[PDB]
DNA sequence: GGT
DNA sequence: AGCGTCGAGATCC
DNA sequence: TGGATCTCGACGCTCTCCCT
DNA sequence: AGCGTCGAGATC
DNA sequence: GATCTCGACGCTCTCCCT
């Protein structure tokens, strides 16, 4: 677990290897971990690495494939992902090929015979699975390319799916202990992106291997800038806001917008549209004409902006993406720091800017009633929106457990950016006058959305539901939702669902930590500005 | 513990005897139904695990005539439940199921009598994605929850909530969905198969808290357990089978177990050949053949079906009296589950094994992609060789479950033997065919199993032959006994090759071998008195 | 098809 | 089911 | 007996991520 | 590929 | 007069929806 030990030069191969860098990859120097990964797969032994998609992983294995003799074979868990490898490869003067399950009877045959050849020119193969598992006559050919040594090194793509945990199962990859019991005298490589350290443990036995190297490399991008703003209450205002930015300070540049629906994804679309952006739709109801066009003209810039739901992710390579805005909140911490990432791949500086909304809680909250963690996912993303005073930064690391040291932020979030100080104000008795409006409603035998509880303290909406002598305070409409949210999450308050023919709802209620109220000494403070 | 529920003192007490004696006509209960039944009367959280026909059902199927309306109950295969609807119909009892394949006019009658205030209906089955993805048929529980026709809750096959299950089925992780909306109604769980990790996975899933867990034991006391040697000759292995069908089984119902689908087909031939009624059964027929013949037998119009493990599941037939197994099964807890079928009936009952040396090597090759598939096979070798221990002992050693060893009671075969034993000493048959397999080695050869016995004894091709090597005089099934010996203690393994039609084993020097160098190493095995 |  | 709009009538200054 | 603002039914429109 | 059968061709 | 050794020629090639 010390990739230092490993940062040198003095190795035999280390010529032969600084020569194909530069002269065949056309490269100048390392980044981060390549070098301590490739030197132990040269001095022959097992090594997993975990490290972020775009940070460089390929490399480590496209490489060593290039200072032995013959082939290396790769095993991949999706068509597309191998299509895309081929290419850059291709592009670069290199022989390689892949199997599959619709491959030909002629192409089979001629995949067979370059392995046995002891005079082919092909240095690496991309499989499937399923094709180790069900496949006498391929095994019997790896067989004999072991055999007369063609064939020394193997990498495994996307190796979290071997232990049940990895949120991802693909039950094909169990039988990949085949491979160390077979071909004992070859080298492994297992790549992955995440990876808690029970679930890599765990594979290190599927697999059938001992003893092994981890390195891991760090989430942090030095080059990135993250803001959170408020979500205007007008739709017609907050399309005009982003097309200030477009043909703003971005004007020129390539970027994307994340949307909740399938709906919200072309609503957006036509609106740019009729404004003169020149924008485009993305989905998973669309036919595939439209995806593989849409992805085509925004890579060669006949299109400025993608505005996509999260089908849009898988795959992605494009260098010079300068903004990335959300237009709802995402589902989770994890989900909105892998979509985000996809801006300034080139290293040089880049823009993440995410738009809060309080009704757009709600609208996640339905949608993920039957996962069994959902809710609390959804709690953690929304604690992180509430927050004014500490550094993005920080707030990320402690969901990683990464080990950050507080000043290295530099000025690169808004939060590190701000001039102001701060107070805690007490809302104890707002609390309170809340609880008194739920208690009378339940008498009455009704119940009451988000908006009917906020139209009440108001003083506004159906008067039954009024309660004499509560008074809502002088504030805008915004402070007031910021308020409820924050009693929603420490649980003063809860969710109560509701099932219907078309749709699932929320209800607000009384929660479980109510009963602390009853000291009456007891406070509840939040966070302002002076 | 359960002894503290075993009464008769609750206020539900009279009209469930009643219910037993006048409804389901019985007269006392079985191991552990009365414990389980209190228990959810008194309104509490418990998990049932039991053998398959030991009387778990009745534990539901009763409660649900003790209160008012219906019962919910989840079954994850249609065939499950149409078994269990014919029993109920028998009786005078009312109950439905929805599907996957329903009419709309079933469909809409069924929503109508879950709510419909005068209902007949009394218990309800459905599959795991009705819960997940209908929201119509939701709406329906909660309306129905709110009126109080609907309290108690059923889950079949509880261990496919878990990753461990063995049997997984992904549609289960929605089922905390259950406890959360409706808190009020009582929840039981059931299984015939469960490890203790198992079991604490799924209760946290369904969301539930606290729990009773209730056991019961493998043993079954009316049934006799042989193992028996397989003739090499297969004419003659037909005439045995022959002689007891027609001799003491004359007249009786039985089930042979197969390993292949090709050895089903011909052993049916060849009894028909001799004028017994048998017929073939195995997952390569059309869905018609298949019931034609589960019909005939059920009505004795069959003697005996010829099957592979294909034919097990919704097998309820009370007066089997004969299960014979023509090859041996991949597992100890295959061969229990196997041969559990004999004797439900609870009167007297056999289970008959025959063992032979090239059964292991069949069975090695179809489960080389399974992780543990060699280790589960040689513990059923173990089983094969023993001549001593009673059967019992060694199946509660593979359960861990808490056997006193006097209990078997005269029905096994070892406990009937006669004879005494002695450590016979064979180091020098281990050094004599190492010597055999390194000649081979600088030969450039491969040497399968029956290679390996002809050199020997003195036959098969010369060039394989040691000088010096003397075959002792024994019969041939001694010296497979032996060779068996030496491979699961390890000195001897299996190396597999891959070719175009096939999957074959050979046999190494192993491990273990090293010892060998010390001239103070003895290797012993037992063998009976003359 | 949601008193 | 929830929520936005339109119009008639009943309350305010 | 003027001009603004509250209140309440009747009515028509709408209803959610990713192949894992 | 492994294994079984048959008949010419050298040694019991 | 009855057992031994070697090519050549032909036939066969594996459990359940999970
Ligand atoms: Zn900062
Ligand atoms: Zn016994």
């Amino acid at each position: 677990s010390s990739p230092a030990a490993w940062n040198k030069e003095d190795f035999p191969w280390s010529g032969k290897v600084k020569d194909i860098l530069q002269n065949v990859f056309k490269l100048e120097k390392f980044r981060p971990l390549q070098l301590e990964t490739i030197n132990v797969t040269m001095a022959g032994k097992e090594v997993f690495l975990v490290m972020p998609t775009g940070g460089g992983k390929s490399l480590c294995y496209q490489l060593p494939a290039l200072c032995s003799d013959g082939f290396t074979l790769v095993i991949c868990p999706l068509i597309s992902l191998m299509e895309d490898q081929l290419m850059v490869l291709k592009q670069l003067g290199i022989s390689a090929t892949m199997l599959n399950a619709s491959s030909s009877k002629e192409h089979v045959k001629w995949v067979h015979a370059e392995m046995v050849n002891k005079n082919s020119e092909l240095k690496l193969i991309y499989v499937t699975p399923e094709k180790i598992a069900k496949s006498k006559m391929f095994m019997s050919r790896l067989e004999k390319a072991y055999e007369a040594r063609r064939f020394t090194r193997i990498a495994v793509d996307e190796v979290h799916c071997c232990s049940q945990w990895g949120h991802d199962f693909r039950p094909d990859y169990k039988a990949l202990g085949i491979l160390k019991r077979q071909f004992p005298n070859a080298s492994l490589i297992g790549l992955t992106a995440t990876a808690t350290n029970h679930v890599l443990t765990d594979a290190q036995k599927i697999l059938c291997i001992e003893k092994c190297f981890t390195f891991t490399a760090s989430f942090n991008r030095p080059n990135l800038y993250y803001e959170v703003r408020q979500k205007p209450s007008n739709t017609e205002d907050f399309i005009e806001d982003i097309v200030k930015l477009i043909n703003g300070r971005y004007k020129g540049q390539s970027g994307i917008i994340y949307c909740f629906s399938q709906k919200d994804s072309e609503q957006v679309t036509v609106s740019l549209q009729n404004l003169g952006i020149h924008a485009g739709a993305y989905h998973a109801n669309l036919e595939p004409e439209d995806k593989t066009t849409v992805h085509r003209k925004w890579s060669a810039n006949e299109i400025q902006v993608v505005v996509a739901t999260v089908a849009f992710g898988m795959g992605i390579d494009k260098p010079d993406v300068r903004f990335v805005i959300h237009h709802s909140m995402s589902k989770s911490m994890e989900n909105y720091y892998q979509e985000s990432g996809r801006a300034g791949r080139d290293d040089m500086k880049a823009d993440c800017i995410l738009y809060y909304g309080f009704g757009d809680i709600f609208r996640i909250s339905s949608m993920v009633v039957m996962e069994n963690v959902g809710q609390q996912k959804l709690y953690e993303m929304v604690s992180y929106c509430q927050n004014i005073s500490k550094c993005r930064r920080v707030l990320m690391a402690q969901h990683f457990d990464e080990v950050w040291n507080s000043e290295a932020c530099n000025k690169m979030c808004d939060n590190c950016c701000k001039d102001s100080a701060f107070e805690r104000k007490n809302i104890t008795e707002y609390c309170r006058d809340l609880i008194k409006i739920l208690k009378q409603a339940e008498e009455l035998n009704e119940k009451l959305t988000p908006l009917k509880l906020i139209d009440s303290w108001m003083g506004k909406g159906a008067a039954k539901l009024r309660v004499a002598g509560v008074v809502a305070p002088t504030l805008p409409r915004e402070d007031l939702e910021k308020i409820i949210a924050h009693f929603l999450i420490q649980q003063y308050l809860k969710e109560d669902y509701s099932f219907t023919a078309y749709a699932t709802i929320s209800y607000l209620k009384i929660g479980p930590k109510a009963n602390l109220l009853n000291n009456e000494a007891h406070a509840i403070t939040m966070q302002v500005t002076k």
